[PDB]
């Protein structure tokens, strides 16, 4: 009924990861053309939105939608068995009350099945997106973990300022601040190391430093992050997948 199968576990395994700090029980609606899961934090700050699609699998069936509620912390232990170079397949008959998965590897050698079971879990899908947003801004997400990161030691909260040609970091907390600026540039070796920045309006934005912590292990999904912010709107920040995304979307604090 199901058949989706990972080129290698990894993948949603570090899915996976980029929720299971901000929640523990999660919507999985597979449906013809991927996998698409939406959850929020019980602050209702943070909600994290995936998209995986079709073209993300090595291989990848769904005859007919169906929902795969899950524990997170069940599944990650579970995960926990399989490596990071294994073939992942989830598997599922319609109807199921718990999915299966399967690792393979190819020595030899290796074929471990478990068996999930799924949870109801009760669901309001939000659709919060924006059509534009004040700024556009993508950068190295080895970069951005770093300045979160660092500035996150000062202060436990981050301000974030857009001005033409100019992104502003700055952590001013009790003990001491911090404050890094860059600035839009391209560079051909190569060009994932670049700086892109398109402002409309410039922006001036505050968020706990406690929550971009967890946005930015999404680092792993992607060599790029990038981020949209608007005045009176939750940020939006978005790992690229190979055909898909996973998403934050922040709210700035009042």
């Amino acid at each position: 009924m199901l058949e989706a199968k990972f080129e290698e576990a990894s993948l949603f395994k570090r899915i996976i990861d980029g929720f299971k700090d901000c929640v523990q029980l999660v919507n999985f609606q597979c449906k013809e053309d991927g996998i698409i899961a939406q959850a929020v934090d019980d602050s209702r700050v943070l909600l994290v939105s995936l998209e995986i699609g079709v073209e993300a699998f090595q291989e990848y069936r769904c005859d007919h939608p169906v929902t795969l509620g899950m524990d997170l912390t069940s599944l990650s232990k579970i995960l926990r068995c399989g490596n990071n170079t294994d073939t992942l397949t989830l598997i599922a008959d319609n109807t199921p009350d718990s999915i299966i998965l399967l690792f393979e590897d190819t020595k030899k050698d290796r074929i471990a099945e478990y068996s999930l079971k799924l949870m109801d879990i009760d669901a309001d899908f939000l659709k919060i997106e924006e059509l534009q947003y004040d700024s556009t801004l993508s950068l190295p997400s080895s970069e951005f973990s770093k300045i979160v990161r660092d500035l996150s030691q000062l202060s436990d909260s981050i301000n974030i300022m857009i001005t033409k040609e100019t992104i502003k970091f700055v952590a001013d907390g009790d003990i001491g601040s911090s404050s890094v600026i860059i600035k839009p540039f391209v560079d051909m070796e190569h060009p994932e190391t670049s700086i892109k920045l398109e402002m409309d309006q410039p922006v001036d934005l505050t968020f706990g430093a406690k929550y971009l912590l967890d946005i930015i292990k999404g680092s792993s999904l992607s060599d790029r992050v990038g981020i949209r912010l608007s005045s009176e709107a939750p940020a939006l920040f978005q790992f690229d997948l190979k055909s898909g995304f996973l998403q934050f979307f922040l709210a700035p604090k009042f």
